[PDB]
């Protein structure tokens, strides 16, 4: 994980306002008033537009405000123009480990209709098991906008190992389709009760659950 | 409000060290060792490699030094791999709270191993039957470099309707991956013998079929 926690991605229309959150614990974000954001437009230079949880660098608009509750720092920009589609990291001072970093957010400016993604889970083929292969796909299309948050579960477990998901890219239908795979052996595969794959969009969470059957 | 100066990209050979600079001011990178140095792979959150000019986090090799001469901040990756292939961008604060970036550094590994695909073809889920739904997955992971063509046959037949493929993107093992799905009815996929997908890359073809299940 990242030391303090983004969500992944949130989204308005131009001219409305959005609230981004990065909670730490009492040693970071609530032990004192250092808490920045980072503003980055992908492939370019990120710009710091907040230090000491609310002041704004010169330059940097009246629209974007930081505060902190406890260990909670929350950043808004109000009027959301075109040029605020971007990631948003935070940071904190936390004493010990000197400087913790979020995630950070994309923060979509929508473009188009907001649309929930298809997800299909795809247990492993007969030919990938005679080849001592389990992989599981994960589909996720026909969602917008294009940020989505894939976790793997082994039964219950969070299973890190073995994931990979596909950026995000935008289709025939102008709507976003990504894959995430889980590289299992077939040992782990046919010993398990189950695999889950747990899809987030718009701050919401899809889950699709395969387990073994008898065949193919 | 100014950029460090970075030069828009380096390259070097694996196994070859590259030298990126990083020019500020008497005020910022020539004020104080508050030099930082991250690097970036595009679309994925930045990893600090350095902080204070010279101090490697944890877990970073030491194959990635900082030092600084007067306004000018440089980093030496040495020993280089295809995953230090990435945008590193230098930081320094100055007076006022004021915290200035680098316009970063896209490094090349140049010469890295062309790889054929792995392509693995799913069939129809149970569920998605269930749900009057048979989409096909074509996964085509650990190939280089990242440029593939995907065609579909139903039976022996072009499939001209239905297919979307992913723009290929860099995964964590530094090789490429896309899907390939064909959106079928399950009337579509029962009516046939089979389906294939087939993946060409660098003028080499690999080809998998599925047929409906006899479970
Ligand atoms: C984990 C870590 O150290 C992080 C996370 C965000 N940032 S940054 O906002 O200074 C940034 C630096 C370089 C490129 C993009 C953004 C540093």
């Amino acid at each position: 994980q990242s030391a303090l926690t983004q969500p992944p991605s949130a989204s308005g229309s131009p001219g409305q306002s959005v609230t981004i959150s990065c909670t730490g614990t009492s040693s970071d974000v609530g032990g004192s008033d250092s808490v920045s954001w980072y503003q980055q437009h992908p492939g370019k230079a990120p710009k710091l537009i907040i230090y000491e949880v609310s002041q704004r660098p010169s330059g940097v608009p009246n629209r974007f405000s930081g505060s902190k509750s406890g260990n909670t720092a929350s950043l808004t920009v109000s009027g959301l123009q075109a040029e605020d589609d971007a990631d948003y990291y935070c940071s904190s001072y936390g004493g010990d480990n000197n400087l913790f970093f979020g995630g950070g957010t994309k923060v979509t400016v929508l473009g188009q209709p907001k649309a929930a993604p298809s997800v299909t889970l795809f247990p492993p083929s007969s030919e990938e098991l005679q080849a001592n292969k389990a992989t599981l796909v994960c589909l996720i299309s026909d969602f917008y906008p294009g940020a989505v948050t894939v976790a793997w579960k082994a039964d219950s477990s969070p299973v890190k190992a073995g994931v990979e998901t596909t950026t995000p890219s935008k289709q025939s239908n102008n709507k976003y389709a990504a894959s995430s795979y889980l590289s299992l052996t077939p040992e782990q595969w046919k010993s398990h009760r189950s695999y889950s794959c747990q899809v987030t969009h718009e701050g919401s969470t899809v889950e699709k659950t395969v387990a073994p059957t008898e065949c193919s």
